[PDB]
């Protein structure tokens, strides 16, 4: 692959002082964006994302706009349950959907061995390469997948859901199997994330976006022990194939009551949502983890003057070292590129002011 | 398994009021689909009836275009004979051939007892079970095989034919012969289509292909007999063997002759080809059976508008009871998906205003 140009965001990750802060934006390739719809219009979401060129072309675009720091490949993280043999669909305007659940203990007879997972998802693999390529080291390109408790919970409700009360029902009627559901979904990720680095990636993000339907002890006994486990796994095929291993980042969305936790799970950098004061995360966590994070998404809805100043306050409170600048979660539909552009220049104009 | 959701189909076959009329389509697994092409073009037609991860993509293909209301196994009727046996291949654009067909009657002793083809065929029964599984009782699935005179007939012209001429000659110069060979069909269809139940499937279809090429005195002698003696000795073997006997359909095509014969064959169901009036054949069959069919697969050459006008027109004349809605006969390679798609969706929308 060529070269590597752009390796802030990376140093970041490692915990090394840089020059500025770097800055990437969960979903900036997305609906937001009119040429993101554009290329959307010709196909179903899970076809776009088995076309290599089409993943390129839609990672690239955000690029194109803003000088980001990283990319992150265009995918999903249901295509892992859709792997192992569930059946998706993204709904007319309704988001995804499982019209089979998994609501019984029988029902995970019909997923397959989870070793054979990496296979069905080459195309992901051959979407990595392509854009790999493509970017031509301008910036590090990030792979992702979902977290075995998130997944879980969309196998289970299938799709969203307020309260997570099915999910969370296997959890405490059937803690069995909820294991062996979670051990499965583990033992999919590991060769699927691995892959992801074979293929090009440069860094991982691991999505336990459904953290915060748990408390302490839940996440504790369920989730916890898999997202600790994909590190320790990921890391270690990766040191015996000959290769480096990248910086994994692992991003619980309302998991304020897990960083201490999080901290100590084998990830470089621990991602926040915008409910937790930056200061109390660095307690919560230390001082080696990277964070990265957390400006409220709905920021973006305030002027450019006003974005600018909220980012010049988050800086302040995260100070300069280990860090990396993101939303609390996700861009919106309705968001305005323009606003999206003076988060990124933001980060970058403040963060050299705040180190010189 | 997993609980059937939509049992729709289920209910028709049986003689039941629905509240629609259930529809599905032969070949709907089939070219037509450039996903079907993709899948295959990885191996030899006999080769992908071998993997049962293979036949059940190109299962459930076809449902996630459509709402079918029944899936039909990926298979091949020629795995029967290929199993007793004769060396089959599937010909460069030119189709199924056996290089060394049955031409005299010593020729049989080159054929397998017929009570050792169920294991010979194991293969068809993974893809059952794993195809049950993964449909997650979404629809039902329906399970096949060629009927004893089709076979024959494959198996002594090596191929299809326009007149059936030597199959025809074994039937009036070697009648003994012939019924040895049909009762050896007989032998092994049994034993596989009760393994096709025992595996999963939820209803069988018999295809009489080659029906029409025998007046009613040849049928009546020659493949009547065989007809009834398979559904007589697939439900037997099933209520022996402690489980629910499934719908069994007959499709005897160009077999306009044999319609009030075919009623009294031991068959929930009587598939049509498009020749015959749809009330014709209702005074044929008389009022138990339930009849499937009957659009000319040529009709999805015609613009949807006209497709909708045609599938109203058929319902009509076939009224709401007693009715799976089908073509009257495979898809064909060159046929368009969206036009498939609107012969479904005009089945679903017309029954229902016929109903109420
Ligand atoms: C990383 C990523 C995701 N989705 C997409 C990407 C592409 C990478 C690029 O982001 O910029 C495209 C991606 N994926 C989807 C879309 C929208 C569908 C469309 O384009 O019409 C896009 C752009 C579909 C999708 N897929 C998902 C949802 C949310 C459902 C819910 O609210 O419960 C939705 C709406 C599941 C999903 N997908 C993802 C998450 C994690 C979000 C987070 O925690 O920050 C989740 C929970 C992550
Ligand atoms: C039920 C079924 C069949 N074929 C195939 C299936 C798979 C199930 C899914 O249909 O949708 C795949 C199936 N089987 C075959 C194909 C095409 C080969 C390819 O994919 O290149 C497919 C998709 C090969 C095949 N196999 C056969 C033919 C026809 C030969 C002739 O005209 O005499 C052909 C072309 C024999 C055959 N096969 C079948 C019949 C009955 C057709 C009917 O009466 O409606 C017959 C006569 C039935």
């Amino acid at each position: 692959f060529p070269e590597l140009k752009n390796d802030t965001f990376l140093r970041a990750a490692w915990g090394e002082e840089t020059d500025y802060t770097p800055v990437w934006c969960m979903r900036q390739a997305g609906r937001y964006l009119p040429e993101f719809r554009e290329t959307r219009a010709a196909q179903d979401f899970f076809s776009t994302c088995r076309s290599p060129e089409a993943c390129c072309e839609l990672t690239l675009q955000p690029l194109r706009r803003f000088p980001l720091d990283a990319a992150i490949i265009f995918s999903g993280i249901l295509v892992v349950p859709q792997a192992l043999g569930m059946e998706v669909t993204m709904v007319p305007g309704k988001g995804p959907s499982f019209p089979e659940p998994l609501r019984e203990e029988q029902d995970l007879e019909r997923l397959r061995d989870p070793e054979v997972v990496a296979s069905e998802l080459g195309y992901v693999f051959q979407a990595i390469t392509l854009t790999r390529q493509r970017l031509a080291g301008r910036v590090p390109l990030i792979g992702f997948a979902g977290a075995p408790w998130t997944l879980m919970t969309y196998m289970v409700e299938g799709g969203g859901s307020s309260t997570m009360a099915q999910a969370k029902r296997w959890l405490y009627q059937r803690p069995q199997a909820s294991h062996q559901l979670l051990r499965i979904l583990t033992d999919a990720l590991v060769p699927y994330l691995v892959g992801q680095v074979v293929a090009g990636a440069q860094a991982l993000q691991l999505f336990e976006s459904h953290a915060g339907h748990l408390g302490p002890q839940l996440f504790n006994k369920f989730a916890l022990p898999y997202i600790r486990d994909v590190a320790k796994q990921v890391k270690a095929r990766l040191r015996e194939a000959g290769l480096a291993p990248v910086p994994m980042i692992i991003f619980a969305k309302d998991g304020h009551f897990a960083l201490e936790e999080l901290a100590q799970a084998g990830y470089e950098v621990v991602g926040l949502d915008w409910t937790v004061a930056p200061k109390k995360a660095r307690e919560c966590v230390g001082k080696t983890v990277t964070l990265q994070g957390n400006l409220d998404p709905c920021a973006l809805y305030a002027s450019e003057e006003e974005i600018g100043q909220l980012v010049k306050q988050m800086l302040d409170d995260f100070g300069p070292h280990r860090y990396i600048a993101n939303l609390g979660h996700g861009l919106y539909p309705d968001m305005d590129p323009e606003h999206v552009g003076a988060f990124v220049d933001a980060v970058h104009k403040h963060s050299r002011l705040l180190r010189q």
